[PDB]
Formats: C-alpha cells, sequence, structure tokens
C-alpha cells in the first residue's frame, strides 16, 4: 500500500463537513468542522517543521471564519525519505467541479554546516493544456481557463496531479526540515448538500490510484472496509 | 519601558543554556547549550500563528544541536509593529560576539485571495557603513565583512536593529509566521568566559537600558 | 537636486500618453507609446542588472499590449550606493486617482565571494492605515480598501511612498548587483482625456517633493523651466 | 538531434575562455577566461525576455571575472519545455569538475494580473541518492556531499539534469526570465588542463551524443 499522508476536506456524510489530518489512514486523526460554501474560492495553507514536529492546516473562505486542525506527528517516522507531493479529489454522485485555481510548494532542507540549505519550490498561478511537470491521474485535466480540474467536469469521477520531481523531506542530517503548501479551490455543485473530498496529500514516489478508492477514500486509500 | 521577546544563549553564573525569555530576564523556557568556543554556531527561530509557539535550535558543525520551544501568542504580548535585532554583552574577559550572517523573513497572509504581505532581508557580509541597521552601544560593522556586537580589543554590550519596523501581526490574518537565522563565533582565549547573544524583537524605538549589562543582556533593565 | 532615476507612466499633453525612462531630467532620455485604460488595473514590471546595464520596464493591461521600454544605464555611475526607492504620482486639473493595488521590490548585491548574497525584498499586497514601513509625502493615504492612495481622492495634487529601509543599490566589490520592482496601479477619471503621471523611482534617501514639482514634473523634478 | 544552448567554461587546444553556444560548439561570443586550478569559482547567468539576452560571469575570489553576453530570442531556439543540467569533458588529464553548489530559478509572468509561474531549486549539498537529478555518463552524486561531473580517480563526460521539466517560454507571458549559479572547483595536478563545464538548456530527453568528447563537451556530436 502507499504510505500517504494527507490533509484532507471533506463533506461525506458518513458528520459533518470537516477538515481531518490523515496518516496513514482515511480514519482521520485528527478533524475539525470545516464549512464548506459551495461557490466560493477557499484557501488551504499546510505547513510543517521538524524542530515542532506539528503538522497543520488552516482553510479560510473571504470574509468567512477559519478551520484550523493541527496534529503531532514526525513524519521521519511516517514517510520515506523522497516522496512525491500532489493535490487529489473524489466526487460523490452528485454534479459538482473541484477545480484548482493555484498551487504551490516549498520545502527545505537545513543542515548543520553553515549555510548549507537544499531547497526546492514551486508555484502555480495557471496550468497549461501540456503541464509537463505534473503527472495528472484520474480523471483530472489542465488547460480548463488555465485551471486544473482535478475530478470529471460524472459521478463518482477520481482525480489526482502529483508534481513531477520527487521531494526529499527529511534527512537523517537535517538539523531542521520544513515544508508549506497552499492552493486555491473552488467547489461548485448544483445540489443542495453534495459530498466531495479534496485532498493534499505526500505519499511514496511511485503512488496510484487504489483501485476502488472512490468517495470518502479520497483517489488515496485502497479501503476502509 | 520596552516590550521584548528575545531567544538568547548564554553562559553567565547568575543562579550555558540557550532560553526564551517572554518581557522578563527570567526565561519562560531553557535547555541546556554547549558553548564550542572558537567554532561557528547557527540559531535558527521559528514561529507561526496556527501553532503559536515560538522554537528554536543552535547547531554546530560536529552536530551538538540543542532546541527549546514555548508555546506563546505573541500578538497578545508583542505591539503590531516591531524593529527585530541581535544583541550581546561580554562580561570581563577578551571575547568576541561576531555575526557572519543574518536573515529574516516574515508574512502576513491574509484571508483575502492572494494575500500576502512580506518582507525579508539577507546579510552575508557587513559594510562599514550599513545605513539599514541601527547600532546601538559597542555594536559596529565592517571589521571583515562582520558585525561585532561587542568591542573587539570586559563589559560591553552592543544591538543591532534591522531599520525598517517589522509588521508582525494584523488582526485579520490567516498566518502570520516568521523566522530568522543568524550565525555567530563567539571566540575567547579564556576557558569558560561569560558572554550572551540573543535575536531579539522589540517595541520600534527600544534602546539600551540603563543597567542592562551581563546576564540582561542589552535588553532588560533588571532581574525582575 | 535630488538624484532621481524614474520609470514613468504619463499623458501629459505636453504627445500621446507614453512610458519613458528618466535619468535625472524629466526629459525622458527613452519613451514609448503607452495606451492608458481607464478605469483597469495595469501592471508594470521594472528590471536592472549590473552585468548587462540596461534598464527595462514593461506595462501591460489583462487582454491588451504590453508597452516596453529599455535604456542602457550603468546605475553605479548615476546614483548613490545607498538609495530609497519609491512610487510617485501628479495630477492634472482632472478628476482622476492613482491607486496602487500592490507593490513589491527585490534588491540583491552577490559577491566575488562564494555564496555572499545580501538580498532585500519586500511585497505588499495589502496597505493597512497605519503603514509604519513607509514614509508617505504629499497627498499619499494608505488603508482606503487596503490600497495606497498616492494622491488626493483635488486637482492639482502630488503624492509619494518610499520604503522605509535605506537601500544598497550598488557596491564597488558585487560582482552583480541587481533589481526588480513590480507594482499594480488602477487609474480612474470621469474625464475623457485626464493628465496624469505615475512613476517608480529611486532617488537619495532623503529626498522630498521639490516645491512646485506638479503636473509632469510628477513629484520627483523641481523644474523643466 | 537534441536542440541545446549551453555557457560553457573550456581550454581545449582546438584551434581559456567562456562562450555561448546556441545550437552548435562554434561559441557565437567567447571572452578570454582566467582558469583557476584549484580554486572555487562561481558561474552566474541571467537572461529575460524583456532584454533578449543571455548573459554570464565567472568569478575568482581575488577578483578575475569574466563575462560575455549574447542577444538572442530564446524563444525561436528552445522548445518550451526543456531540462536544464551541468556538463563537463576532461581530455587525458588528471582533473576534477566538482559542483558544490548549483541553483536555478524559474519565472514566467502573465499579462493576467497575479501572474506568476514559478520553479526554483537549490542545490547547496548532494546526496548520494539524489532522486530528483538525472545522472549520465561518469557524473556521480554524493562524494563530499558534491557532485563529481567526470570521474574522479583521461576521457570522461558526465551530466547532472534537474528531474522536473522546466517551462521555459509561454505565448502570453509578458516577461519569461530564468537564472542559474553554480559553483565548481577545477582541479588538476597538471598545469595547464584540457577541461571544460557548462551549464545548458535542452529538449527534455537529451542525452550525450555519440562523439561529445573533449570541446563537444558531451552536448555536441559534432564540431558543426
Amino acid at each position: 500500500a502507499d504510505t500517504i499522508v494527507a490533509v484532507e476536506l471533506d463533506t461525506y456524510p458518513n458528520s459533518y463537513p470537516h477538515i481531518g489530518i490523515d496518516i496513514k489512514s482515511v480514519r482521520s486523526k485528527k478533524t475539525a468542522k470545516w464549512n464548506m460554501q459551495n461557490g466560493k474560492v477557499g484557501t488551504a495553507h499546510i505547513i510543517y517543521n521538524s524542530v515542532d514536529k506539528r503538522l497543520s492546516a488552516v482553510v479560510s473562505y473571504p470574509n468567512a471564519d477559519s478551520a484550523t486542525v493541527s496534529y503531532d506527528v514526525d513524519l521521519d517516522n511516517v514517510l520515506p525519505e523522497w516522496v512525491r507531493v500532489g493535490l487529489s479529489a473524489s466526487t460523490g454522485l452528485y454534479k459538482e467541479t473541484n477545480t484548482i485555481l493555484s498551487w504551490s510548494f516549498t520545502s527545505k532542507l537545513k543542515s548543520n554546516s553553515t549555510h548549507e540549505t537544499n531547497a526546492l519550490h514551486f508555484m502555480f498561478n495557471q496550468f497549461s493544456k501540456d503541464q509537463k511537470d505534473l503527472i495528472l491521474q484520474g480523471d483530472a485535466t489542465t488547460g480548463t481557463d488555465g485551471n486544473l480540474e482535478l475530478t470529471r467536469v460524472q459521478g463518482s469521477s477520481v482525480g489526482r496531479a502529483l508534481f513531477y520531481a520527487p521531494v526529499h523531506i527529511w534527512e537523517s542530517s537535517a538539523v531542521v526540515a520544513s515544508f508549506e503548501a497552499t492552493f486555491t479551490f473552488l467547489i461548485k455543485s448544483p445540489d443542495s448538500h453534495p459530498a466531495d473530498g479534496i485532498a493534499f496529500f505526500i505519499s511514496n514516489i511511485d503512488s496510484s490510484i487504489p483501485s476502488g478508492s472512490t468517495g470518502r477514500l479520497l483517489g488515496l486509500f485502497p479501503d476502509a472496509n
């Protein structure tokens, strides 16, 4: 199975819409109430550092309240050293979209050594149709008004975009490793109470959507069971 | 008087450790520090308004690192606008408190989509006339392209502050965060020297209080 | 007199609206045609580096054409080493505004020395009412919807905002010095053909608006004469 | 075959200089280079679509710098998507082509308000398993935390490419710009060594052509 660490946002009535931190399981290690806002653009900000060992996520909407969830986890003990970072989404049987308007990420490995910092950073505010630096899985596509549609714009759609370059998320010799990620999303549905999930995840480099991970398995987990 | 939050590394008797001071010289949290005389050290200080915890690591090449953290809401402690700086004091010893590099980054992300207000600077080489630094006391710039916080040749305090006020919090921001790194060199010919260096954040017109020598680091006027 | 190097945008019928590079004089060293677009947000991008010694500026409008002007100048020979960088605007006798929606700047001094880079960077996407890191001159004010109004929102208004910290723009020991600046502006007028000027400028640290620098002297020059 | 733009520094006879090569090994522009054996050098390469000029500086500590520039519209030369890398070749000499650090930054700013697509990486320490680098030929990572482009102990070519494709141009961008810095160390025991290092940009599946030894640098298949 893949190793997944995910910060996910979902409305699946398994049980209000919530934001949750998932460490290797769909049974969230920590959750907080999130008030989904149909048709508004949301902003999710994920941050981690190895001195604190605290994975944290804030989701806010313009003019509305922020939902925040934090969880103590040492990712050294959870992930491979080299990973791929990406975005996932799964639709229930409703008409709705999962559009990502922008995605940026920064990883930093600071050594013991004076000024020895290794860093990766990418920022996408505009996705082209041939976004060669992204691995698109599922029903995910780019170029859609310069956006990335993660789910098919077909109920029970699942889609994922991973950044191409493997990311060195930790190292047995860094005094501080840290990453931060931010994406803006828009979830539009015609329906009153649509079931939908978006997640930012970190997995082994060769992760693939497990067979049958639709719905609240979010394109990441093969099973709750 | 001035409002100070500081991460300080010192060896003063008054009974080596790294410590977090929130407004008083009586450290809210300290860890044991293994001062390596003549070796270059690096302090990394980090804070964000989601976790509300101030953390630091000091490391030396060969891997003795020390780290300390304190959960504090700096909105409730600091003014909205602050100046940031480096401070140091020597007891009666021949010693240096050299800063080879210092960099800082501050971000306020709004609830508004495409948020960010940011400030960042990086000093890897100090000039003799370093106009973007406010030098207080015995601090000087330029000696080897470095910053000397105390005077190089027995009781000397010095402080360097970045010129621009920094916006460290704003009421509607979804996350405020800052980060600071500085590499320092404390070189004493004496084996067990009394010395202290600190990264601090203060009201924008902080100046060295009367009597802030020794373990008060140029920061505090008393041991309250 | 101050030393001014400015990239300015103006419609003063002295003589189409143009973008011009000004080195110490209001009599632009180089100009290009600019088609002012009332009520639209424009983006100006200024870049310089000391290897090329080419000061360049691009102004674009969403969906419209770009105006670009470039000029060979070695700023080592023009400016003091330490400067203040800022934004200026002057209105003719028309009703119109000069609103800056965002301003970001980056200066970098790279030494001969391995990894010896000094850098300053600031980004404002939101200006508060008490923007303590800006020196406001003239009729300039902040907090206006989180914007900076450079001119009074009074015909023959002049206003300027300078960043607080002196900037080390060059050095006799850097192998490459460079800066880049970007700001978004909105110029609204009710009038058909309003006369207005906006500039990004670099001056000595203690520059002030010269007495009587209204109109096409832009808050920078004391005289054409 | 592969499309190459390269900034190369070499000492091959074939008659020291830094040069800009746009698709051929016959440099479009060269300047005189004063190779300092055993000293660490730093190459800085810069380009933006407004000026449409590719520029480079190589400096050594003690200030011999060399610089070269060429006015070229890289949209008309390069594919839209490229990979970037470092390349080196040794004649028959004992020598190293060590890379101590390499960093790159690419930006595409749209006409759209709040533009930016960006990529940046910074390597100051290479790992033995450096999965974000594609190593070709004799190049290896990890030796001292460094990248060795040719093999360290007579005719060796090696190239390192960053994994992710880079978007270096887009048709609606108001300015595309990139920047590259790398510090290198060429150490030969021999006084006048034949060697060449290059920063290059290629189609994303460039590989070492047959016969690209010596002055062809692992980049070109012939002297055309």
